[PDB]
């Protein structure tokens, strides 16, 4: 799907009071058109944390709130953390490695770190290792929703769920999802 159509279905959605939602882009371009649309918190996720940090950086100049930039080692995200204007990092990580780039992290100062791993399996074990933020995603969007709601009903707090399309994501909010985010790569 194009960057129009993904700005009119998040439109719609936070005309239904959903708001609770993230914007992901893939190119500098598409980051200054979300964040001078007024979005909120937007996600730039480039195949290198370098990508994503000069993405943060065109964001920043459209007038962005908050910026997640996308790494996949400790190292990476702490660079994007110490980019001006970035807020998060969702790091995409194994369980094995987690409890290595959770206390780097900490012992950094920094906390508002977003763990995603290659199977529910593996996330569940971030958690357990005391990852406090987390991204569900799965092939058909139905089974990250299932997940997401069986961890909050377990306590769980601060899930976000990648979704594809607006009803996977109006199902992911009504099941009391964090954050819903919005994968450009869907059929919006
Ligand atoms: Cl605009
Ligand atoms: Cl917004």
């Amino acid at each position: 799907s194009t960057i129009e159509e993904l700005i009119k279905a998040a439109k719609e959605l936070k005309s239904l009071g959903i708001e609770n939602i993230i914007i992901e882009v893939k190119s500098a371009e598409d980051a200054k058109k979300i964040a001078a649309e007024g979005f909120e918190k937007i996600l730039v996720s480039g195949p290198k944390t370098e990508e994503g940090i000069a993405m943060a950086a065109a964001a920043k100049a459209a007038g962005a709130k908050n910026i997640i930039v996308t790494a996949r080692t400790a190292e990476e995200a702490l660079a994007a953390l110490a980019t001006p204007g970035v807020t998060g990092v969702l790091l995409t990580t194994t369980a094995e490695e987690a409890p290595a780039a959770l206390a780097t992290l900490k012992a950094a100062g920094y906390t508002n770190v977003i763990f995603r791993g290659p199977s529910i399996e593996e996330v569940k074990k971030m958690i357990e290792y005391g990852a406090e933020k987390v991204l569900i995603s799965s092939k058909d969007d139905e089974e990250a929703i299932k997940a997401a709601a069986e961890l909050k009903a377990k306590g769980v707090k601060n899930i976000i769920v990648a979704t594809r399309d607006i009803e996977a994501a109006k199902k992911a909010y009504e099941a009391g999802a964090s954050s819903i985010l919005l994968v450009p790569d869907g059929s919006w």
